[PDB]
């Protein structure tokens, strides 16, 4: 969308080529212009569990993709689906630009279409971490994919973020209340990267 533009143009004019540090911080500084710090939690994560084959569901302007890249050990793998060509197209760009493409599988779809591929076309044995950021609505049903298509191993760690707001209750509730996951919950501050609102004013005409 137009904000994600926005934010590569930003990137592209500011942020120093080939430097993944420096484009996460370009972006963190973009959006805090216009408890605890999302970046933080997916880093500590992620340099807690040292998956060596990650999978990120939504992709919107590459952010993620590039702070999860950046920490990857030599040879380990991102692959991100997103369905919005029009994301891909700018996460690829920002993923270039940042340093990290040789970490990056970019795949363009739906994670339902996708994900059941996961083995035979991508050369999957078993994720070890999920990275949920896409539709809300796909979290439950990709969630129970991922089980049903044999991709989820003791271990593998599922990390969803915006549980709250706009929110993944039906998510939240299966994995919680289910003995197949262990969870543990984050508090954060929503960004602007990720939402926008907006009021609206409605002056009634009358029946007419
Ligand atoms: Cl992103
Ligand atoms: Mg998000
Ligand atoms: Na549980």
């Amino acid at each position: 969308d137009t904000k994600e533009q926005r934010i590569l143009n930003h990137v592209l004019q500011h942020a120093e080529p080939g430097n993944a540090q420096s484009v996460l911080e370009a972006i963190d500084t973009y959006c805090e212009q216009k408890g605890d710090k999302k970046g933080k939690i997916v880093d500590a994560v992620i340099q807690e569990h040292q998956p060596s084959v990650l999978l990120e569901l939504g992709a919107y302007c590459g952010y993620s993709a590039v702070r999860m890249a950046r920490l990857l050990s030599p040879g380990a793998r991102l692959i991100t689906i997103e369905i919005n060509p029009d994301c891909a197209a700018i996460t690829q760009r920002m993923v270039d630009f940042a340093g990290v493409k040789d970490k990056v599988t970019l795949v363009v779809g739906a994670s339902q279409d996708i994900i059941p591929q996961l083995k035979k076309k991508y050369d999957v044995d078993t994720l070890d971490m999920v990275f949920l950021d896409h539709w809300k609505d796909r979290y439950l049903p990709d969630t129970l994919l991922l089980e049903e298509c044999g991709l989820l191993r003791k271990g593998t760690v599922l990390l969803a973020d915006n549980v709250i707001c706009p929110g993944a209750p039906d998510f939240l509730a299966h994995v919680r209340g289910s003995s197949c996951f262990e969870c543990t919950h984050y508090q954060s501050f929503l960004e602007y990267r990720e939402v926008v609102d907006g009021l609206e004013k409605a002056i009634y005409k009358g029946p007419g």
